[PDB]
């Protein structure tokens, strides 16, 4: 009934992963979890993809509290992240950088994008450098499993991908 951070259908990969075919702004809006990350780029210029949709679902508000913030703060590290405002979705919106190999990035920063998932007990999150980022989304999922220690709930918008990374998984 009525809980927060209530997440269910999700399959429990490991001990404190778990994932679901869903979109992550749907499942924002059911859970209202105490933290929903954003697959950000270091100047919080949410568009298309996972920051599209999440700052689409707010009227704009993301986009207006991220511009403020990065005209005074200047742009992220890639690989790094900064709390705002989860608006109407969430308590916080994590923003998290990972790399982005199509602009030649380094995929060594995908581990420090996941690193920041350390600092919150439990987060609503997508899987980071996938789509336009380029990476592979089967790494991006083993470099969750690998750093992240504490309770994720991952969002994998697209059937097929989400199909794709369960049987690679539980056959490995
Ligand atoms: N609304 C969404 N919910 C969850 N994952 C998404 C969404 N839109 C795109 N993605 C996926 O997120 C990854 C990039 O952040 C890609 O695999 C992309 O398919």
């Amino acid at each position: 009934g009525h809980m927060v951070n209530s997440f269910s259908g999700y399959l429990k990969l490991t001990d404190n992963v778990y994932i679901k075919n869903a979109d992550i702004v749907e499942e924002a809006k059911k859970v209202k979890p105490t933290v929903v990350v954003n697959a950000a780029n270091v100047y919080l210029k949410h568009g298309g993809g996972v920051a599209g949709a999440l700052n689409k679902a707010t009227n704009n508000a993301m986009q207006v509290e991220s511009d403020d913030y990065i005209a005074t703060n200047g742009p992220l590290k890639v690989g790094g992240s900064c709390v705002l405002s989860g608006h109407n979705l969430a308590k916080h919106c994590l923003h998290v950088v990972g790399p982005n190999v199509n602009k030649g990035e380094d995929i060594q920063l995908l581990k420090s994008a996941y690193e920041n998932f350390n600092q919150h007990e439990v987060l609503l999150a997508p899987l980071l450098s996938a789509g336009i980022f380029g990476a592979d989304p089967i790494h991006s999922l083993r470099v969750c499993v690998d750093t992240v220690r504490t309770n994720v709930y991952l969002a994998v918008f697209d059937k097929n991908l989400y199909d794709k990374l369960v049987s690679s998984f539980l056959e490995m």
